[PDB]
DNA sequence: AGTAATCCCCTTGGCGGTTAAAACGCGGGGGACAGCGCGTACGTGCGTTTAAGCGGTGCTAGAGCTTGCTACGACCAATTGAGCGGCCTCGGCACCGGGATTCTCCA
């Protein structure tokens, strides 16, 4: 495959959410999961939605 | 709930070059423009007659207004697929080159 690991940043997931969604993970790392701890903030809402089979924290 | 940092995006600005488009020079041609003569075609004045304008009489079509209701569109909630945003590709149109046909101008 062309890719196994894909880099992005908090913006660009909820900027592409449209081409985010659409996807499915089979595992995701939040690398500074204090980013996500406002549950009102579009990136908790947003990566929460994500198809993941198993996600983990970073913090 | 507020105000500031963070980060995307998209517009403005600068630098280099390259070359295609703008500027410059110069001869000559022919088109703009003033000048002339004529002649016919438009403005003038008169006598003619024609009907537009006014004051007046008569009628009825139909503009304008009210009454009564029911047929038709506004409004809402649940359903779904027609239409939009994103990705792909291949074929239409451009772009080039080269030889063939046309048109232009001086002889």
């Amino acid at each position: 495959s062309p890719f196994h690991v894909m880099i992005t940043s908090y913006q660009l997931v909820v900027s592409d959410v449209a081409y985010f969604q659409k996807m499915k993970w089979q595992y995701m790392i939040l690398d500074e999961a204090q980013a996500i701890k406002s549950s009102q903030s579009s990136r908790w809402k947003c990566l929460l939605g994500f198809h993941c089979r198993n996600r983990l924290l970073l913090t």
